[PDB]
């Protein structure tokens, strides 16, 4: 499992309210989070499926 899959989700400083997915390693699950539209980190995916494919 890539190390970035352990990062906490990062909304960043933007003002958009975009639904994105992160891998929650403790939950063994991809979960939705709000991304502000800038300054993304790597644990940040378009869908649950893309999160799981990278990290599960």
């Amino acid at each position: 499992r890539p190390a970035f899959c352990l990062e906490a989700p990062y909304a960043g400083p933007g003002a958009a309210a975009i639904i994105r997915y992160f891998y929650n390693a403790a939950a063994g699950a991809a979960q939705a989070f709000v991304y502000g539209g800038v300054a993304a980190k790597r644990n940040n995916f378009a869908s649950a499926a893309a999160a799981l494919a990278a990290c599960a």
